[PDB]
């Protein structure tokens, strides 16, 4: 709900992969916590994700799971390098 466009910019075997690991227990997992991770765009490894979570539920946990996840991706997919929050609050 914003523009409308079924299908991505020509999905590859690399993406199809990330997507999975993203669908596995990443996207359906975040929600459980508090946020919606949507991988939209992939460059320099940095997978463009539009996630958003308010409930920090302590940092340790975040740096434990939150960060832990970022690792999982790289671990499995040697392609990606980092993560980013595409589309977020930030003016100055």
């Amino acid at each position: 709900g914003s523009s409308g466009s079924s299908g991505s910019e020509e999905d590859d075997e690399v993406v199809a992969m990330i997507k999975e690991l993203l669908d596995t227990r990443i996207r359906p997992t975040v929600q459980e916590d508090g946020g919606d991770v949507i991988y939209r765009g992939f460059e320099d490894g940095i997978v463009r994700l539009k996630l958003q979570g308010s409930c920090t539920s302590c940092p340790s946990s975040i740096i434990t799971l939150k960060s832990g996840i970022q690792n999982m991706l790289q671990f499995y997919i040697p392609e990606v390098e980092g993560v980013e929050q595409v589309s977020g609050p930030s003016s100055g």
